[PDB]
């Protein structure tokens, strides 16, 4: 691939990013290394306040200047939700609504917390000399103690490092397929299908590192957005960028490369129609990186590897094809058992349907693309 | 510039299409070619169901499978609507639907009448020897007898043509700020400004080809989709391919691609926000060819030319940015006029879209070097 900054051995998310801002931005970073104690006492929504208007021209790197994307991006998620029980913030302060909205429209990201803020610029090593393993790394920033952002957070940056190695011989299909050279393609397919296999067996570690009370009634308070949602009716209001409040959706995994690249790749029409799905997949676009964006819309612009299978007429090609598709259906299988016990079973316990169909769709539609047409 | 399947005589519009489809067809290409006939004579719905279920597994080539889309396009458009006076109906038969929708999902597009079939693929040159004039050329197909629709396709056609002869220099301008090539940045810019500065005068033809009532009363319904119209409030049934009835938005210039790739080019955020006319401009993108919307977001990838511009100090650059966006604010506000004359005086003989239009002529001219 050229430079749609991926890494060979991280892919989309982003290698080893710094720890700590500049010491002017000292006053910034502190609210976000401490939102656990800083809302659970009830000082955290003033300290917004007691906060001046820092400048974001000192943040030289593009490394420092998304870890200050993570920290302005949790920050005004404890703001707007505070304790997490209603008492809601519709309008964020200008000392923290500007320089948000800057380095935003600098990087051409949404003013909100982003699938690539959380995750994919939110990990360390914490001995620099390890595989990179749950034991061996953990989270810059979370909301609250016992948030279980740690296991949820990292497990989700887990599987896309697994699907992320079968990014590296994308280039390989398309090669094989133009100089047509059969069988590099066929093992370039099934090595697409062993990654998204292994991604699924890094995906059953969620179960040991995040339990379902925590994850629906903390952290998911402070991942939703303010697009189409009641508590703030109409969006969230910028003091001294924006006249009138604009809405921003939240928190989604719809918003990562990865989990709609394979869905170009084989072919698989996610985004076609005027369907609730595909517009959401689409519009979740907007939401990532603008280089990550440029590599989705770059593989849309090669020919259909599912049309070069299934002209060909081969058995060996079409079964290696079908794995990759069967391997996407299990992934989409298994989370929808994992949002079952992870948001259906824990809302019982205090109309939903729609959360569920649309999973289901987005597996039908991946189902349909086998090759049993 | 690679294979966007853009043309560098007609651009974006399909090279020299095709008028006859294999002599499998010819029960479609029949009710195609005598829509005016069988509209008048009230047959034309009788013939659209007598029709036998065909394959289109005979459609071999691109153009093919473009002249079939824009042949069952307009005969389901003609089915929908009638005779045009309320009479609709909301359930396209098996023997029709079935195709139609094989056919669009083969080549990415929504199964209703498209910007691309009616205008990009419905045009004919008398003689093959001359050039691209009103006069040398002909539409394919029509609706009603009257309803000028020759002068509106045949025009919005011309318009684009001429806006696609800028199109050829559009690799210069980002490889000219990638090397820093000063004077031919700035003739890139200024042929951008003289290409859509031409365009502008072909649309004068339209008030030479399109009477103002045969259109709003006549053309402007058999270019109707489904999606927000109260006649079919859940869209149509696209009986035999899906089970239920699907939306879709009918025909409109915002399926051109020729007239939103200015836009990104020039840095001008048009699809920006969530605003419902950078979300109609956005929805109005899955109504494009798949090798056009790759276009679209493929300028998307290059840095901005308007940035660029503006840390140089030059203005000699800047006069001829801003030439380009002028000619793209005089576009939009003569379309304005036209609008005026071919939709709004019309409808007072017995605003949603006139804020749509001077919304994005407003973002078009807060593009211009001011700030
Ligand atoms: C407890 C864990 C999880 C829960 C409760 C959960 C819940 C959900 C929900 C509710 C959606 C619907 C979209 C929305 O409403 O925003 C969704 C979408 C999605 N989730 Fe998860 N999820 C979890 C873990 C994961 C992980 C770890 C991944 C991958 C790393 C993943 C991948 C996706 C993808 C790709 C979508 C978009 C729809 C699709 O492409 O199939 N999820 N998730
Ligand atoms: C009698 C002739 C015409 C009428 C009545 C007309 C009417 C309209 C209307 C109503 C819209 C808004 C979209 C909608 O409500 O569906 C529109 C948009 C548009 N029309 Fe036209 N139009 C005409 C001719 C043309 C021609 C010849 C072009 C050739 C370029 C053109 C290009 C556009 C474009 C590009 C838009 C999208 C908005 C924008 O990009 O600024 N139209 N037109
Ligand atoms: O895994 C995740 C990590 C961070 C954020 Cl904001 C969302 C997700 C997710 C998974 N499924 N839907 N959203
Ligand atoms: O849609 C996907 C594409 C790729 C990968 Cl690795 C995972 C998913 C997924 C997982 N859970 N729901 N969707
Ligand atoms: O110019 C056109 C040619 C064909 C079709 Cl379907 C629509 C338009 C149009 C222009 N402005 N609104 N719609």
């Amino acid at each position: 691939s050229k430079e749609y900054h991926i890494d060979e051995e991280v892919g989309f998310a982003l290698p080893n990013p710094q720890e700590n801002l500049p010491d002017f931005y000292n006053d910034w970073m502190f609210i976000a290394k401490h939102l656990p104690d800083l809302i659970e006492s009830g000082q955290l929504r003033e300290r917004v306040e007691k906060l001046n208007m820092l400048s974001i021209d000192h943040l030289t790197d593009h490394k420092s200047q998304r870890l200050a994307r993570l920290v302005l991006g949790c920050i005004t998620m404890a703001y707007v939700w505070g304790k997490g029980h209603g008492d809601v913030r519709k309008v964020l302060p200008r000392n923290i609504a500007v320089p948000y909205c800057q380095l935003s429209k600098k990087l051409e990201l949404p003013p909100i917390l982003v699938y690539a803020d959380c995750v994919l610029a939110n990990w360390k090593k914490k001995d620099p000399n390890k595989p990179l393993t749950y034991e061996n790394m953990d989270v810059l920033f979370s909301f609250r103690d016992g948030d279980c952002s740690k296991g949820f957070f990292l497990v989700s940056l887990l599987v896309e490092i697994a699907a992320a190695s079968a990014i590296k011989v994308i280039p390989t299909v398309f090669k094989a397929m133009q100089m047509q050279e059969r069988d590099t393609l066929l093992k370039a397919l099934l090595e697409i299908a062993s990654c998204l296999e292994k991604a699924l067996q890094v995906f059953h570690q969620i179960h040991d590192h995040v339990n379902p009370k925590a994850f629906f009634s903390v952290l998911r308070i402070y991942l939703s957005g303010w697009k189409g949602n009641p508590q703030l009716s109409d969006g969230l209001v910028y003091e001294g960028f924006w006249e009138d409040p604009k809405e921003f959706a939240g928190g989604s995994a719809g918003q990562s490369s990865v989990f709609q690249c394979f869905d170009v790749l084989l072919g698989i029409q996610q985004t076609a129609g005027g369907g609730h799905a595909a517009q959401f997949l689409q519009d979740m676009r907007r939401y990532m990186p603008p280089a990550h964006r440029n590599f989705l819309c770059s593989l849309e612009s090669n020919p259909s590897v599912r049309e070069f299978v299934l002209s060909k007429g081969d058995a060996g090609l079409r079964e290696a094809y079908d794995a990759c598709v069967k391997a996407l259906v299990s992934l989409r299988s298994y989370h929808l058992q994992i949002v079952t016990k992870y948001i259906l079973i824990p809302a019982s316990q205090q109309g939903g349907t729609d959360l569920m169909n649309f999973l289901k769709t987005v597996r039908s539609t991946t189902e349909k693309s086998l090759l049993k047409e």
